[PDB]
């Protein structure tokens, strides 16, 4: 209904989904906070706007249509209030960066080093599939006690549930365009409970270790457990985003890195500069570029457009990454940018509870990719495609070195 903004109308799933950054440089100049037909809400697309929404008093959080359809309630995303309370006590503790800083480096570069082994002498390899999402998945599911789910299961949970999460297109009607979507995400969430209920039948009798016993019986009375049906959905948030972003980012700052040799060449002898690649990486392709929203609780005046109470916001943090009011030439992954506050961990009450773990994850798995083959390189017959619009990554990264 925006007159000037009528090329919105012609903007299209696929589109979006292959390369959403001309679509959001023009939203970005043109409308800050703009309605998209084909996602059926409104969009924030600057720095400004995503800060503002997701600190703002007048908002709270929202998942959003397709997300809500693929994961219901409570998933922590998607929930406000004392129920949003507990279930940030309870995936807090094991996330804490002191108790972080215990663990992590026995956790991590031992899965490092093992899918490394597999490859590091072979002079070719394709690191997606081979390394940044092994690891990720790896370790964050040793972490949860589902040391038994083999790696490539985790991958394959979480990109159904991504495909799920974000089948957001919406027809003529506001109705779900392409309801057949969802299929793969109901799908996957039936192989988790038959997987996972087992488990969780043995954490209520036996706790251990696991995050996830621990999120069963931390805060509890005596012999009381949380409903099962309580904790599913955040553990399909996990199951989702806190599998594969670690992975999508580690591999995006790979891909910078690699368009900037003289820089690759710095990190790979300086590997103290792995947490600065890694940042600017996040940046430049955030992991998740368009994933959650917040909700008006009440009118409220954002960019010019007065919204009513009850207006959902997408927060597109991945286009508010490359907003030309902070950054100079920001489609241009640059190591040696100074290092800037960004939005690809979001913000407020509703930010990434998992940003020290997430970190030091990527960190590790980079260091050991460095050691082990000091002289990597792409392979430029190949190309790099990067895809999503709600979780965004590159869907290969094929790499050679001299043996
Ligand atoms: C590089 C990897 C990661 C990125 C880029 C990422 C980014 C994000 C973003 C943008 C959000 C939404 C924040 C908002 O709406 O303002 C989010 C939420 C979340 N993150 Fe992460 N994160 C990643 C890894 C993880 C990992 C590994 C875990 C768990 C171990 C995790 C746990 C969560 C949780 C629990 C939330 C929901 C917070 C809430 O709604 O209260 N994150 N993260
Ligand atoms: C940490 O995982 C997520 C974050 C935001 C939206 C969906 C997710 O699975």
């Amino acid at each position: 209904e925006r007159p000037d903004l009528a090329w919105l109308d012609e903007v299209t799933m696929t589109q979006l989904e292959r390369n959403p950054y001309e679509v959001y440089e023009r939203l970005r100049a043109e409308a800050p906070l703009a309605f998209v037909p084909v996602l059926g809400s409104y969009v924030a697309s600057t720095a400004e706007v995503c800060r503002e929404v997701a600190t703002s008093p007048d908002f709270e959080a929202v998942i959003t249509p397709a997300g809500g359809r693929t994961f219901g309630h409570p998933a922590i995303i998607g929930v406000n209030g004392d129920i949003h309370a507990d279930l940030r006590s309870m995936v807090e503790p094991a996330l804490q960066p002191a108790e972080v800083d215990r663990w992590i480096d026995d956790l991590v570069r031992p899965i490092a080093r093992r899918y490394l082994e597999r490859f590091e002498n072979d002079g070719h390899a394709e690191l997606v599939a081979q390394y940044c999402e092994p690891v990720s998945v790896r370790s964050l599911g040793d972490l949860l006690g589902l040391q038994e789910v083999d790696s490539d299961k985790l991958r394959e949970w979480f990109a159904k549930l991504n495909r799920s999460f974000t089948n957001a297109a919406v027809d003529e009607n506001g109705e779900f365009a392409n309801p057949e979507g969802f299929a793969e995400g109901d799908q996957a969430k039936a192989e988790i409970r038959a997987v996972v209920d087992p488990l969780i039948d043995k954490w209520i009798e036996h706790p251990d270790d696991s995050a996830i016993s621990h999120w069963l019986h931390d805060g509890m009375p005596p012999g009381q457990t949380r409903d099962r049906e309580y904790i599913y959905p955040t553990i399909y948030v996990y199951l989702l985003g806190a599998m594969q972003e670690p992975g999508h980012g580690m591999a995006s700052t790979l891909v910078g890195l690699f368009s900037r040799p003289e820089q690759l060449e710095e990190v790979v002898d300086d590997p103290t500069l792995i947490p600065r690649a890694i940042a600017e990486g996040l940046r430049w392709t955030s992991p998740i570029w368009s994933a959650t929203a917040r909700i008006s609780t009440k009118p409220v005046t954002i960019a010019g457009v007065d919204l009513p109470a009850g207006t959902p916001v997408m927060l597109s943090y991945g286009s508010a990454n490359h907003d030309t009011g902070k950054y100079e030439a920001p489609s241009q992954y640059d190591l040696h940018r100074p290092p800037l506050p960004h939005l690809a961990f979001g913000a407020g009450n509703h930010a990434c509870a998992g940003i020290y773990f997430a970190n030091h994850v990527m960190r590790i798995a980079l260091e050991e990719l460095f050691e082990a083959i000091p002289n990597l390189e792409r392979d430029t017959r190949e190309g790099v495609e990067f895809w999503g619009w709600g979780f965004r990554g590159p869907t290969s990264l094929h790499v050679t070195w001299e043996v």
